[PDB]
DNA sequence: TGTATGTATGTATGTATGCATACATACATACATACA
């Protein structure tokens, strides 16, 4: 199959999937990613010490670059909520 | 006290396999811990 034959096979892939992801009702949605928090729970206590540090790692650098494209609205919002965190905590 | 850094949990998105099923990935949300 060629790069472009790929391609179009998978944005109708796509396309079904967004249908039948706009006709779910709020129960078939919460039962959905009921089933996704489980497979993740599963992967997760069978992974081993390096998959765990890799996984880790890269989490930590998903959020440094994620902090770095921050709007300064988006920024200021983020301290505000940690400071009030922070403040619940003490008090 | 407040912000930088780390991570437990959750999910939007894409797709390999049998349009739906049933994962699998990438990345966010939300708090928790380390540190100035």
């Amino acid at each position: 199959e060629t790069s472009e034959e790929r391609a179009a096979r998978l944005a109708k892939m796509s396309a079904y999937a967004a249908q039948r992801l706009a006709n779910e009702s709020p129960e078939q949605r919460a039962t959905r990613l009921k089933r996704m928090s489980e497979y993740a729970a599963k992967r997760l206590s069978s992974e081993t010490r390096e998959q765990r540090a890799i996984r880790l790692a890269r989490m930590s650098a998903y959020a440094a670059r994620r902090l770095a494209n921050e709007t300064p609205a988006q920024r200021q919002a983020r301290l505000l909520r940690m400071s009030a965190y922070a403040a619940k905590r003490q008090a």
